[PDB]
């Protein structure tokens, strides 16, 4: 699993994308459309770069971009966390939101909202797997592993009045 990396500047700051031939491993926030610092394969990395560029700069076409394969260890083995992440990825689209409770139910256990909240913090590929779209049943934005301001920027970017 030879790890390759590249960096992509964005409205959220420099994003570090890492992965291998088998898939995208992580999207990390290090703190005008920009190119990835290092061009070329592996394929999942190039796909992630194109996806992110579209998400930030050509959002109307986001559904057109293929989602790269994921190979971070969290996706390699079965677990409630993986079930949660995959469900979120598959169901909650651009402009949509879901409560921690609804996602828990989706994952098969309506009473596991806290575990769902914990699962969000174990998400290695934010934005792509929209942990920012998981919010409070009260209407509040809710906590975010990457900070409230970041969660609010993403939600505002998707049409929310924030
Ligand atoms: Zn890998």
């Amino acid at each position: 699993c030879e790890m390759k990396r590249t960096t992509l500047d964005s409205p959220l700051g420099k994003l570090e994308l890492s992965g291998c031939e088998q898939g995208l491993h992580e999207i990390k926030l290090l703190g005008v459309p920009a190119p990835a610092a290092v061009l070329g394969g592996p394929e999942p990395l190039m796909q992630c770069t194109a996806w992110l560029n579209a998400y930030f700069h050509q959002p109307e076409a986001i559904e057109e971009f293929p989602v790269p394969a994921l190979h971070h260890p969290v996706f390699q083995q079965e677990s409630f966390t993986r079930q949660v992440l995959w469900k979120l990825l598959k169901v909650v689209k651009f402009g949509e939101v879901i409560s921690y409770q609804q996602l828990a139910a989706l994952a098969g256990n309506p009473k596991a909202a806290r575990a769902v909240g914990g699962a969000m913090r174990g998400n290695p590929v934010p934005i792509l797997i929209p942990c920012h779209r998981v919010v409070c049943s009260s209407g509040a934005v809710g906590n975010y592993s990457g900070g409230l301001a970041v969660k609010e920027w993403l939600l505002a970017h998707e049409g929310h009045r924030l």
